[PDB]
Parts: structure tokens; C-alpha cells; sequence
């Protein structure tokens, strides 16, 4: 496809940026820190990224979100990030799972937002999805844990949403915004009209992304 | 200024992008194109870009519009690219100006054009801005020879509007297409607004940077 390949030349723009970033990061500070979102989306930009000569070794890298799932399910975020981000020379990046081994996201959280804390913020880039109801990481607009995740200073939150059939983790809203550098990576022409809304209005419980569409933030769309 | 900061810093992440979509063009290709946009806003990202350690010599730098005035003139783009982006390493960079010794662009124009077609076309980068009518490059909605610019295979266009003090010379839609990377670069609100209503619509002669949103891209804000 002509779309298929604008949207490959995309991913591999995206992926020099931030490849750039973490290195800018590494050559002022031991670690740096990659926080990406899952999807189908980011794929051509996991499989380009990963194949970057970079000190891999020094990064460390989370999730934006996640499903309440097995590392190896078909829902899991953490599964798609190993098996396309976590191969070749970001094979020896260290990755933090969003998951423990409680059958609840409330027994989990602490112990989460414990992991996250000790990771090295501000974060050299923070990779952000957007889904047809202008949701972005586990920030929806129909949870009831929205107002909670938006305002709260804790690293991680649980959420349920109607509109999703699994229990998630989202990192919060102060959390996500402590980068260098947020890009949002969106495809397809619904998404191009969500965003204009999105950027149109301010109300932030309406179309959650607005949270980071007031703060400096790369978007890169293709059709 | 926090707003200052964000700009800055914005830039320089930019400034990655572009080095890094010179340099994998050079890695296939003798020589590779930049095309800029004036303003002040590019100001910190010619800065940052004009700094990094590339194969200048091998890059060629041009406009993707310009003002029918003289190279030393307040209202140059060519004075604004060569104070700012041509010093340091890129002071080594072939830049190419939009204009002749002819009075008026219309006497200019097929010279300019002859003069673009000879660059390596597709660009390795297209760098634009907005103004808050919704124009890019000199692609302007209240302009007589927009269709023209829209329109044409010509690589250049002489270009008049009751909404700008002097005449120009734009890139034609078609050239500006030519590329591997467009970058929408703005900063404020009122860009922000107008950019949504852009997103929103497809009148390209309402809103002529709609041309590049309905193609891949990579827009650059912050307040
Ligand atoms: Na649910
Ligand atoms: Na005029």
C-alpha cells in the first residue's frame, strides 16, 4: 500500500527522534527512560527504533497503560513491546512491566507505583496513542477513576471504563507529563478528526488527550 | 519564560528529526535538500540544526517561499536562513534563494523554477509554517493565483494577496509535496485554534496548509 508505506517512512522519522532524545538524555545522565503505549500503531516504529545502535544497556523502559493480563496474553501491552521493541540491540534495554501477580490492578498498584517511582524521570520521551473516543494511555472518559488519574501525584491508577472489557493500569496524567519529549502516534482519517476536535475544546474529562495537547507535543499522523 | 523553554526545547528535538532525516539520505544519495520556511518561529530550530556535526557540503538549503526583496532586506526569508541556520557547520550547506535581479517576480520566476528543478528533489525535509489565516509557505486563501500554486507541476509560483504588503514567490504545492519528512512547526493558542479548524475540513483553497495535513506529517507545537 501507498498507505502502508507512508505510514512505514513515518515510523522510521518517529524512531530517529527518539533515538535522538535518548541520546541527548544518555549524554547528560547514567539511564534514560523510554515510556511507549501499545496498539497496533506503533509497530513499523518498535521494529525501526530497535534496530538503533544506542547504549540500550542505560535505558530503561514502561508502559503508558496496561491490561490487567498475563504477560502472555493476547491483550497484554508488555507482550507486543517484547516481541517487537525488545529485540536486536534494544534487546539489552530493561524493561518494568505494569503487572504483578495479584488477581486484582487494587492489590497491585502500590507495588507498581513503587517500580515506577524508581525509574529515572523526567522521561527522555513519552510515546502516546489516541483512540476513537479521544482517550489516550487508560485515560478514559467514561471511568469513574478519570478524575482520580488525572489529578492525582501517585505514578500509576487503577481504571475501569464500561467502554473496555479489562481492568487497566494507567500511569497518570502528572506522571505521563514529566518528559522532554511527548509524541502522539496516530493513523487513519478518524483519528485526524478526533484530534481536530480534541484540539478545538480545552475540557479534559471530555477527550482526555487534551491533557497533553496543552504542553509542547510532536504529533505524527499519516493516512 | 516556562513558554520560552518550551519552545526551546521543542526545537531542539526537531532539529534531531532533521539532522537525522539529512544524514539517512546521505547514507543513499550524494547530496540531500532541506527546504525551510521563515519567520521567527524556526528561529531556535535553525540554532540547534545549524550546530550539529553533518555533511553540510553535501546539503542543499532552500526556501519554500519567499519575499520579492532584496537578500539584505528586513522582509528576506534568505537573510533570516543565512544569519541564523548558515553559521557554524551548516555555514558549509549550498543555499539556493527564490529570487533574481529582475523587478518583479513575474520576469523572475521561470529562472527561480529552473533553478529549483536542478536541486535533489524529493527533499529530504519540508519544513512549513502557519499563519493565522491558515496559509503556508505563500500558499495563501485570498490570493488570485492560488489555484495556480495548487494546481501546477511548476516548481515555482509568482504569488500577489490583498493580505500581504509585497509581492512572491512560493513553491508550488506540487514541489512542496515532493518530500520524505513535512514538519508543520507553530507555537500559541491562536495557531493552535486555527490548526484544529484546518484538521477539521478538506477546502484546501479555505485553508491551503490542509494541502499537507491529508499526507503523512509531523507537526511541532507548543504554547
Ligand atoms: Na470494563
Ligand atoms: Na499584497
Amino acid at each position: 500500500n501507498t498507505t502502508q508505506e507512508g505510514r512505514q517512512r513515518l515510523a522510521e522519522r518517529l524512531a530517529d527522534t527518539v533515538a535522538q532524545a535518548l541520546e541527548a538524555d544518555l549524554a547528560k545522565r547514567e539511564r534514560a527512560l523510554l515510556v511507549v503505549s501499545g496498539g497496533s500503531t506503533p509497530k513499523p516504529f518498535f521494529t525501526s527504533l530497535a534496530a538503533k545502535a544506542l547504549p540500550w544497556a542505560r535505558v530503561d523502559v514502561t508502559l503508558a497503560d496496561e491490561r490487567w493480563v498475563t504477560a502472555d496474553d493476547a491483550d497484554s501491552n508488555a507482550r507486543l513491546v517484547r516481541e517487537t521493541l525488545l529485540v536486536g540491540p534494544a534487546a539489552e534495554a530493561c524493561f518494568h512491566p505494569l503487572t504483578t501477580d495479584d488477581d486484582t490492578p487494587e492489590a497491585g498498584v502500590e507495588t507498581v507505583a513503587e517500580r515506577l517511582e524508581s525509574l529515572p524521570w523526567p522521561a527522555s520521551a513519552v510515546i502516546l496513542g489516541m483512540g476513537g473516543d479521544g482517550h489516550t494511555a487508560s485515560l478514559f472518559p467514561d471511568s469513574e477513576q478519570l478524575a482520580t488519574a488525572l489529578e492525582t501525584t501517585s505514578a500509576a491508577v487503577v481504571v475501569h471504563a464500561p467502554s473496555v472489557p479489562q481492568a487497566r493500569i494507567t500511569l497518570s496524567a502528572s506522571r505521563l507529563a514529566d518528559a522532554g519529549l511527548h509524541v502522539l502516534h496516530i493513523t487513519g482519517n478518524d483519528k485526524r478528526r478526533v484530534l481536530a476536535e480534541a484540539l478545538a475544546g480545552d475540557d479534559v474529562r471530555q477527550l482526555p488527550i487534551r491533557a497533553f495537547l496543552s504542553q509542547p507535543i510532536a504529533t505524527y499522523w499519516a493516512p
